[PDB]
């Protein structure tokens, strides 16, 4: 059978980054991040917790994704967007983000699960198939 | 403190298929699969549970993965390989699989966490870039 520890081990085994955030006003702040997230972003858990994830956009602040993300957050609906993001050292990567609202039965509160997929290679590839044709 | 329900939701939110297996003798049986895995393979959970993953390999004939996975697992070592796999309807997809051994900090029985990611599209695009850039 399955127990709690193995669930955690499943989350730690994950390649895609996985985070949990809670909504405070128009900030959605990080209460959990896995190791995949740390290697993808180059940030440790201890630096980044209790802050909104928008910092990964660095100073690239005009992304349509942002607006749609916010709307979905308001409506308590899942969304998937592709953003340009930037690691700690400043390196750039393409991030397909999935946000799933889930209401926790403990405090009856809605939490947001992010899942970050690194799509950078695919980005540069379809950009090449398109540009050649 | 984030809780068990939230962990289960993290697993159900996953893009990648996720499975858990325990070792029986010479084969590793699934004690768990998430929904991504079920819809990816087209096989439901109760069809495939408590049996070894080899059915996903289908009638495809191939080595490097099967043997090296068997070896790494035998040796309690991680591996990642890309295999041609087939859904229930028979359709083929490219499956990038990563299998990791689990450390039992309690409850001492041996576990393996597999992750099945569908890379078929990226495969097809680079074959298109390769053929075009030729
Ligand atoms: C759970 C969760 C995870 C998120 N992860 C990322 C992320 O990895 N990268 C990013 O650029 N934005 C991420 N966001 C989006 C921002 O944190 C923020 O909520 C969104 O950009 C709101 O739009 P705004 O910047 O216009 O305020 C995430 C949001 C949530 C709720
Ligand atoms: C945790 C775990 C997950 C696995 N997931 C898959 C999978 O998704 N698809 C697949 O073809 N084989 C998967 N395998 C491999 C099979 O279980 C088995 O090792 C494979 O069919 C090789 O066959 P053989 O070593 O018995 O010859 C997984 C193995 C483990 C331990």
């Amino acid at each position: 059978m399955i127990n709690a520890q193995l669930l955690q081990s499943m989350v730690d085994a994950s390649n895609d980054g996985i985070v949990v955030a809670e909504k405070e006003g128009d900030d959605t702040i990080l209460i959990y991040v896995n190791a995949a997230f740390e290697y993808l972003t180059g940030y440790s858990r201890d630096e980044i917790l209790y802050q909104d994830c928008r910092f990964l956009q660095g100073d690239d602040r005009d992304q349509l994704g942002r607006a749609r993300i916010r709307k979905a957050m308001a409506e308590g609906r899942p969304c998937r967007e592709v953003l340009r993001n930037y690691r700690k050292d400043g390196s750039a990567f393409w991030n397909e983000l999935s946000i799933t609202p889930v209401k926790s039965d403990f405090d009856q509160r809605t939490y947001f699960i992010g899942i970050q997929k690194d799509v950078s290679r695919q980005v540069e590839l379809e950009r090449e198939l398109a540009e050649l044709r």
